[PDB]
């Protein structure tokens, strides 16, 4: 599986039949049909004690890993019940500025989309979390091309070090608070992981407010390889899944 013409999203069903499941993600967020739910509590993001460990190219994106052996970096509140721990974050991007995000708003596509992945602690480990309908919580933030994002530069600069598939680099003392928008207003719906095994375990939390990044920062993302070192070069671009049928589900808004 990949994002090419021969192994792209359109082929994934063959290997993972859940691909045409009931609660697949990403989806289009129709701002007029979303339901304002007054019963939604404000999100609670506690990342002051986060411990970053490393970054690695997994061949489909780059992951920034965190120490999730304790309640160091947690998400709670909003539509959630219990504490969810930060395990990693990654992005999806395009080949051009006009495409890149997974989720869309009124059919609008963003340059990229950041995913902060968290697992429900009542389940003890990530691996067991992905066996539950409420096992994960992903915070999705959109990136638009404008001003440079100070807080993202630490990541941009290291990309040179993890150019091909399978490379990793120590990546400590990275503060994820630098990537969050000013406002925490959001839409939420039940879905799935957006990459194989596409398991339907996620409560999606998509922030209304985008963060801006500069042209040069996104340009660096586009310099990554899908391929392993010493192999034909294939630029890591358009590593996004197209929107999936909502299928009855209701998207709720906290505003
Ligand atoms: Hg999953
Ligand atoms: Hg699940
Ligand atoms: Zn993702």
């Amino acid at each position: 599986w990949g994002y090419g013409k021969h192994n792209g999203p359109e082929h994934w069903h063959k290997d993972f039949p859940i691909a045409k499941g009931e609660r697949q993600s990403p989806v289009d967020i129709d701002t007029h049909t979303a339901k304002y739910d007054p019963s939604l509590k404000p999100l609670s993001v506690s990342y002051d004690q986060a411990t970053s460990l490393r970054i690695l190219n997994n061949g489909h994106a780059f992951n920034v890993e965190f120490d999730d052996s304790q309640d160091k970096a947690v998400l709670k509140g909003g539509p959630l019940d219990g504490t969810y721990r930060l395990i990693q974050f990654h992005f999806h991007w395009g080949s051009l500025d006009g495409q890149g995000s997974e989720h869309t708003v009124d059919k609008k596509k963003y340059a990229a989309e950041l995913h902060l992945v968290h697992w429900n602690t009542k389940y003890g480990d990530f691996g067991k979390a992905v066996q539950q309908p409420d096992g994960l919580a992903v915070l999705g933030i959109f990136l638009k091309v404008g001003s440079a994002k100070p807080g993202l530069q630490k990541v941009v600069d290291v990309l040179d070090s993890i150019k091909t598939k399978g490379k990793s680099a120590d990546f400590t003392n990275f503060d994820p608070r630098g990537l969050l928008p000013e406002s925490l207003d959001y839409w939420t719906y039940p879905g799935s992981a957006t990459t194989p095994p596409l398991l339907e375990c996620v409560t999606w939390i998509v922030l209304k407010e985008p963060i801006s990044v500069s042209s040069e920062q996104v340009l660096k993302f586009r310099k990554l390889n899908f391929n392993g070192e010493g192999e034909p070069e294939e630029l890591m671009v358009d590593n996004w899944r197209p929107a999936q049928p909502l299928k009855n589900r209701q998207i709720k808004a906290s505003f």
